């Protein structure tokens, strides 16, 4: 089934519920051995919440490769995403060396350091110029360079370097920070337009790493913003709505990263953003 009508007959029976049970039934499941691991317990924040072996990414450091993040390729749509967890103090290192890895341009948080009174994310970023980090056992430097703090996101030019080399890139902190403590947002407006700002800084573009993606386990709100995207992507290559199937590509992106969408309420406002930012893509 156009998917706005789809969603008109679906909201009038309620088989949201209905149908986000169904796609966890049929979803992949690939074994998860190396996230199992005793010496990698700690470098989990969640128990029930791990890479697949195939798609993890790989620390180049021989000693312990091993960080909670998932490579999700889109082939079609010609698409990268790397989905991970919020850094935890002791991974922290571990996070910055994976950009470094991987050249990205681009990170996208979506949650808030402290939501519900409790604590979803280290701080991994600095909060002043004037006080850079540096990292342990990692090599890296981080300094803030300059912010632009606005209602609904704020964007921060931010400076990592090689100590041991010298080398010096850019990386862009794309971080949405009005999602609510519970639920999800009214509209999808907001968070519409911040998927453009990351779109047009070049972060998603091929001729870069891919971008680095996260919330706290990194798989409801960030599977969230990778589903809209694709989605919206694949709109643009044939100009053609009811071409695109969600659905089907929420089963292909959970091939490469367990349980992206964790609420039926974050299905519903994700089929609510790509009809929505439809009314872009189609001319308008
Ligand atoms: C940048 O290049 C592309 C990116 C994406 C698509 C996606 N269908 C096609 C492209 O070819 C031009």
């Amino acid at each position: 089934m156009e998917m706005e009508k789809e969603f008109e007959q679906i909201d009038k029976s309620g088989s949201w519920a209905a149908i986000y049970q169904d796609i966890r039934h049929e979803a992949s499941d690939f074994p998860s051995r190396v996230a199992k691991l005793p010496k990698n317990k700690n470098r989990n924040r969640y128990r029930d919440v791990s890479p697949f072996d195939h798609s993890r990414i790989k620390l180049h450091q021989e000693d312990n490769d091993y960080i909670n993040a998932s490579l999700i390729k889109m082939e079609e749509a010609q698409r990268s995403y790397i989905l991970t967890q919020g850094p935890l103090p002791n991974t922290v290192g571990h996070f910055w060396e994976m950009v470094w890895e991987q050249k990205s341009r681009g990170v996208v948080m979506l949650n808030r350091v402290m939501e519900k009174g409790s604590l979803k994310c280290a701080q991994y970023w600095p909060q002043k110029e004037e006080k850079e980090m540096i990292f342990e056992d990692t090599n890296l430097k981080l300094t803030l360079i300059s912010e632009d703090i606005k209602s609904y996101y704020t964007v921060r030019q931010l400076e990592l370097e090689n100590l041991t080399t010298q080398e010096t890139r850019e990386i862009l902190h794309f971080h949405y920070t009005t999602w609510p403590d519970f639920g999800v947002p009214e509209s999808p407006a907001s968070f519409l337009n911040f998927l453009f700002k990351v779109r047009e800084s070049g972060s998603l573009s091929p001729e870069h790493g891919p971008v680095v993606v996260h919330c706290s386990a990194g798989i409801g709100r960030s599977g969230t913003f990778c589903l809209a995207d694709t989605c919206l992507l694949l709109m643009d290559k044939r100009k053609d709505p009811s071409s695109v199937d969600i659905k089907k590509v929420l089963l292909e992106m959970r091939k490469f990263r367990m349980g992206l969408i964790q609420t039926a309420d974050q299905l519903r406002f994700s089929y609510l953003a790509v009809i929505e930012g439809a009314k872009f893509i189609m001319g308008d």
